[PDB]
This record gives structure tokens, C-alpha cells and sequence, in this order.
């Protein structure tokens, strides 16, 4: 449970690099 605390949340910063790169995906579709 510890690991979805810190070791998580640690992820959700890094990780982030992939959901922001679908930014200009979604401001793409028309």
C-alpha cells in the first residue's frame, strides 16, 4: 500500500511525459 503512496505519486510526475505528449492530439482532431 506504502508503494501506491510515495513510490506512486513518483510516478504520476514522471509519467506525465506520456499524457502531455497527447495534448496536441486532442488540439489536432477537428
Amino acid at each position: 500500500k506504502k508503494k501506491l503512496h510515495f513510490m506512486y505519486v513518483a510516478a504520476a510526475a514522471f509519467v506525465l511525459l506520456f499524457f502531455v505528449g497527447c495534448g496536441v492530439l486532442l488540439s489536432k482532431k477537428k
